[PDB]
Parts: structure tokens; C-alpha cells; sequence
């Protein structure tokens, strides 16, 4: 009986020395996300809607040209809403679908739904575009370390569709996409022909994205069981900043501060926490001003944080993968 599903309890990161955190902050262009990967996901895109459908092909397309081998599933499933039967469909991306372990950063892809109000309409650029560009930026950035998978670990994305409520949040309106998908994973074997492990067991860790992109974000350490890997963002923060890697950053002003949030945040990480999957929860607390508000657009997002944002994360990936 096989004690794999425990690697992820002692596995620790290879951390990388100063030579190559320049070269990951070199790596990645904040400006060629912004163009490439985030302004075409500016538009509205709830649930069933038109937008619904060209954001997933716009994500799709752009995992698909990169070198890695990344496979890519739509996950589609229907769900009783406050407006009767719907269909969602959630994006998996994934590298090296039979390794047993996988890091898996995540993030919703839908926006909330709202009737168009006097000519503004609802893009939920920190909510989740922001956080959708962030993942393809990683993925591009590190494409070609990536490409190297091709430690029984690797690298997985997932982009939720209908994470908000289609009226106000309750308990059967709201994460559509995820509570699919953490049941279905809790009931999927893994890796392919286990007698009693799933594909939840192979999560590791799940890195959830929400609401980022406002000015002096600060994220809170959530969950002990993933404390050390909040501690690691910590260092990797510090360290990249001492270094001269960060834009308009300071300690004082950091990120990741010292400091826990007992309260539960309902989020896309629920299903698959109350599962028992680790999570490190990357929302800030409090959340950005516009929130759900029509101001949560692209003149209100904080360059320079979510560029800061990305050198952190994509260091914090490669470190975990020992790449
Ligand atoms: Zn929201």
C-alpha cells in the first residue's frame, strides 16, 4: 500500500540562487501579458454567454501554441440554477496527465453576471481576468523549463467557469465549476488503474488566483497545513526584492505579511479543501475597492503589482518543481 499521496507532506522546494531569480525576472513581460493574454479576456463572460465561449478558446489557443506539452480538457456538466439548467465547462490544462503528483494553479475564468448598466458592463478585470493572464504569462514565461517534464510531479492549470452567483451568493448558487470538478476528481482514480487513490490525492497543493490586480494587495496566511509554502512566497518576495527585482515595491509595503485570517472566504478552493487538498488561497483580504462594482476594469489594475505578482509566482512554480 503505497505511502505516495504523503511525498507531498515532505517535499521541499530547490530554491534558486540569484543568477537565476534575475533571469526569471527577465524572463517574463508584464506588457506582452497585458496585450496578448489579458486584454482579450476583458469582456463580459458569465456563464453560457458568447464571451463564455471566446474566453475558453482564447485560453485554449494560447496554451495550445506553446512548446510544452500541455493537454487540455473541457470539463462540461450541467447544474440547476436560480434560472433552471445551465451548462458550464470548466478548463483543465495539464503536463504529464499519469505523473501521480501535481502543483496545480488555478483560477475562475467567468465573470459575474450583471444587465448592462447605463452602457458599462461587468468585466471583472481583478475578478478573474487578471488572474487567468497571470497563469498564460507563467505558462509562456516558463515554457521552455516546462517543456523539460516531458519527483513523479508536475504541473497542472485549471480555469473554473461559474465561480460567482448568478444572483447573490448561496450555497447552490455559486462555485458551479469547482464543486463539479472536486467531486469528480474525488471520484476519478489515479493515477490510471489505482485500487484506492484519486485524482484528489495527486493535488498537492492547489494555488487559487482571485481577485488580483488593485494596488497594495495583502494576502493573508490562511491554512496551516500550507503555511509553509505562504512562508516560501514570504522569502521569495523578500529575496527578489532585495535583489532590485521588484517595481515600485517595498517591505513595509509587502504582499505577504505576517498575519492569518481565521474567517472562511467562500472561493473555487471549498469543494476541494473540504476534500482535504491543501491550499494556499492567493485573495487578498480586504478585497480591491471595485470590487463587483463596473469599476473593476482595466484602467483600475496596478501594472507594476501584478508584474511584481508574476515574478513571485513563477519563482515560487519553478522552485516547486525543482526546475
Ligand atoms: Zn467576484
Amino acid at each position: 500500500a503505497s505511502a505516495w499521496p504523503e511525498e507531498k507532506n515532505y517535499h521541499q522546494p530547490a530554491i534558486l540562487n540569484s543568477s537565476a531569480l534575475r533571469q526569471i525576472a527577465e524572463g517574463t513581460s508584464i506588457s506582452e501579458m497585458w496585450q496578448n493574454d489579458l486584454q482579450p479576456l476583458l469582456i463580459e463572460r458569465y456563464p453560457g454567454s458568447p464571451g463564455s465561449y471566446a474566453a475558453r478558446q482564447h485560453i485554449m489557443q494560447r496554451i495550445q501554441r506553446l512548446q510544452a506539452d500541455w493537454v487540455l480538457e473541457i470539463d462540461t456538466f450541467l447544474s440547476q440554477t436560480p434560472y433552471g439548467y445551465r451548462s458550464f465547462s470548466n478548463i483543465i490544462s495539464t503536463l504529464n496527465p499519469t505523473a501521480k503528483r501535481h502543483l496545480v494553479l488555478a483560477c475562475h475564468y467567468d465573470s459575474k453576471y450583471f444587465s448592462h448598466w447605463n452602457n458599462r458592463v461587468f468585466v471583472g478585470a481583478t475578478d478573474s481576468a487578471v488572474p487567468c493572464a497571470m497563469m498564460l504569462e507563467l505558462a509562456r514565461a516558463l515554457d521552455k523549463k516546462l517543456l523539460s517534464l516531458k519527483p513523479d510531479l508536475s504541473l497542472q492549470l485549471i480555469f473554473f467557469d461559474g465561480e460567482e452567483a448568478f444572483l447573490h451568493w448561496s450555497p447552490q448558487d455559486s462555485l458551479y465549476g469547482s464543486r463539479h470538478l472536486a467531486a469528480k476528481m474525488a471520484s476519478t482514480p489515479h493515477p490510471p488503474g489505482a485500487r484506492g487513490t484519486s485524482q484528489l490525492h495527486g493535488m498537492d497543493l492547489l494555488v487559487l488566483l482571485d481577485l488580483i490586480g488593485a494596488p497594495n494587495p495583502t494576502f493573508p496566511n490562511f491554512f496551516p497545513n500550507s503555511a509553509r509554502w505562504f512562508e516560501r512566497l514570504q522569502a521569495i518576495e523578500h529575496e527578489l526584492h532585495e535583489l532590485g527585482l521588484l517595481k515600485d515595491h517595498s517591505l513595509e509595503g509587502r504582499y505577504f505579511q505576517n498575519y492569518s485570517y481565521g474567517g472562511v472566504i467562500q472561493d473555487d478552493h471549498i469543494p476541494f479543501l473540504r476534500r482535504g487538498v491543501p491550499v494556499l488561497h492567493l485573495i487578498p483580504s480586504p478585497f480591491p475597492e471595485v470590487w463587483h462594482t463596473m469599476d473593476d476594469n482595466e484602467e483600475n489594475l496596478d501594472e507594476s503589482t501584478i508584474d511584481n505578482l508574476n515574478k513571485i509566482l513563477q519563482v515560487f512554480v519553478l522552485e516547486y518543481l525543482h526546475l
